[PDB]
């Protein structure tokens, strides 16, 4: 039982308390309704173009009236559906229907009308052109992927991305209508500007879009990739590792030895989510209203993703490496665990003979220390559960030779294991 | 079923993990009898046309559609006698010695809609242009599709030499310099996602495979849209450049790859009914040309098989293999495993025989008369339970080390995973 | 550099069963 008991002069029981609590709810859509978001009266559309570049010239923008340009724009991408589109009981879009982000989504207009008002930075007396109308919403959005991006020590990568995004949209199909700079400067007044909800998920509704349907202007998925599978981590990463280890999912699973795992398996692997759909809302349904908090983030199964990248460190993955370790979840114990599951998979392959010259051969063939669970949960217990020399070896080595980032799992390796 | 496990402690729970997966791939075999096409937007006066696209080019104006015209009327002046029957996925086009235009081995249908020919850039050729300046111009517009794909880091120094190297193809005879010079530079500059665009691609694949199959005075333009052909099928591509560098027949080949993911690439980039052995049929330019979805033949697709290819290949130090992008999903030190047996096989060995004699007897006497074979090396590996060797790790390193390693090459993949 | 590591996950309840029938922290 719980109860322990202390002999302070009497002897004394008392009952240990510590708090704890769970909060997790799933994706899947039963209402069989279309994600809404509300948002402000219909716009001029080229005036709201005007509007908006002017702010963005200007480092100054509305996410009321930019929120209402993006919905209004969602028009001038139409393309023809690849094959039927359903996700979570909704049909979409029927195979050869030309659809367009509109059709993912519902969007309700209030009668308020947006404030659409000019900074300084409009140089042109003239309705514009799509391109350019594509343009602003590229950059618009790719405001998202840095607005996430932001976090200590990312820097001169940030102002790469920036500039890659700058390329894009100044070059055909996209006309430049914002010179040079400029996205960084507005993203500073902008680097929050990812906690917006509507603009999250008029980020998402492009994505999917533009995953589904080629487009000409598909390069605008740049400000929106990150939309895709995002608060999923745990779950990509489980993906990730299954593949590069050559394991069925459920086999590597069985490798798993602890309890913790337990909660954690049961809530990445919860049925009635369209894990496995192609075209899903599952894909961005953070982005979208579903869910809210996301039970296959890396924080969620924290135990599963520590032994994942533990292991990725152990066979030198770069990706790995550079993760941040979640530190509640007992991340020495899942780093012993990745020691002996790492020494397993690194170096050793399961070959067998497949192709033969002859029908013969094949049968020859059949008339005719090994990778197993059993074997490796039974090495662990002859070492005691305790890492081996070799496995802490193998771990500084790797470690000891990459450029340890702050939270990384690289530095918690190092810090950990380095006399 | 089956693939399930038992979850939870005083009570017993079962469950399937589901992964996310988003993959199907469509073949590019021409069932419908309909050559590729791509109707235009209107019927051009040549001479009239010419002057307006000589005036883009020069505006570094971009019109996709009115060049996509264009070079449908340019593929009238191209013209040649097909050298033998050009038989394809059951359509037929021409008979050898019958004379044939880019135009004749697609179809267009032609549109009575209007479209918008702009004077934007100085032309002073007040005389219809000569047939030459057509082809200048066509060639110079077709490299640009190669211009935009050589896209990423460190290419520009690259995409320089491309571009000077086309321009002096344009300025020298048959051609005729209509441009200067740096003018192609700026004007990738300007458009450097022009390979995006789904009618340009199917320009330049025409033209590729008219080229290829007939010899003309204008062949040169074949530079450009080189890249056209086989584009997307790498995969394909490493498979037959493994089987030259380590000179083995396709079948020999593939007994060497001991394990069970290949199976399903091997069938997928081998299916039957794609003219992959025909010379000229229309898969070589498939994912140019409508015809394809995906690519079968794409290194994603036969994952397994490429990374074998190319561990095998850094094995044996070819700088081609060791600057190729991994794919991480395809099992990659499973991968580079095989390919340490693999390459210690291949790497310094030969398999030789007497073949020229100086006379018929002495050929005689030696028809009357360690091992290089799939079963050893399965069994050197079983030997060695499936783990590489010492030797394989320091050949590796050896060969990774001693190389600019890539961003997501191979080498950097060596390098990281093997160093101590 | 030492954890407590037990069999939880199984292919069939059968095996979970035989697991059950079957240094020191």
């Amino acid at each position: 039982k719980i109860v322990f008991k202390v002999n302070n002069q009497v002897v004394s029981l008392k009952p240990e308390i510590i708090v704890d609590q769970h909060e997790y709810k799933y994706p899947a859509i039963k209402d069989l309704k279309k994600p809404c978001i509300t948002l402000g009266k219909a716009p001029d559309l080229n005036k709201a173009y005007k509007s908006v570049l002017s702010g963005m010239s200007a480092a100054k923008l509305d996410p009321d009236d930019v929120c209402s340009y993006l919905a209004a724009a969602m028009q001038f991408f139409e393309g023809t559906c690849p094959e039927d589109w359903t996700s979570y009981g909704i049909v979409i879009a029927r195979k050869g229907d030309k659809i367009t982000p509109g059709s993912l989504v519902e969007i309700k207009r209030t009668d308020v009308e947006g404030n659409w008002a000019l900074t300084g930075g409009m140089e042109l007396t003239r309705d514009p052109t799509v391109p350019e109308h594509a343009s602003l919403v590229g950059l618009l959005l790719s405001l998202y992927r840095l607005s996430k991006i932001s976090g200590q020590n990312t820097g001169n990568y940030k102002t790469n991305i920036a500039d890659r995004i700058e390329q894009i949209f100044e070059t055909a199909p996209f006309v430049k209508i914002v010179e040079h700079h400029t996205l960084m400067t507005t993203h500073k007044m902008c680097a929050n500007w990812s906690t917006i909800p509507n603009f999250r998920f008029l980020a998402g509704t492009y994505d999917m879009f533009f995953s589904r349907i080629e487009h000409l202007y598909s390069a605008i998925r740049v400000g929106t990739v990150v939309t895709a599978y995002e608060d999923c981590s745990g779950l990509v990463s489980f993906t990730g590792f299954i593949k590069q280890i050559n394991l069925t999912a459920r086999e590597a699973i069985l490798y798993f030895f602890h309890k913790n795992f337990e909660e954690e398996i049961r809530r990445m692997f919860e049925p009635g989510q369209e894990t496995a759909v192609p075209h899903s809302y599952f894909i961005h349904f953070r982005s979208l209203g579903l869910s809210g908090k996301s039970p296959y983030s890396s924080n969620a199964v924290g135990h599963v993703f520590n032994l994942i990248h533990f292991v990725g460190c152990y066979m030198g993955q770069v990706r790995s490496l550079n993760a941040t370790v979640i530190a509640a979840c007992a991340p020495h114990e899942m780093s012993v665990l990745g020691g002996y599951l790492g020494e397993e998979f690194f170096g050793k392959g399961t070959f067998e003979r497949r192709f033969f010259r002859d029908e013969k051969e094949l049968q020859e063939y059949e008339a005719a220390e090994t990778r197993s669970p059993e074997a490796v949960y039974t090495r662990i217990m002859m070492n005691g559960g305790r890492l081996k020399r070799s496995h802490i070896r193998r771990y500084v080595s790797v470690s000891s030779n990459h450029q340890a980032r702050p939270n990384s799992f690289a530095e918690f390796l190092n810090k950990t294991y380095s006399s």
